């Protein structure tokens, strides 16, 4: 899994 970004 990954995380996303902001």
């Amino acid at each position: 899994v990954v995380g996303g970004v902001v």
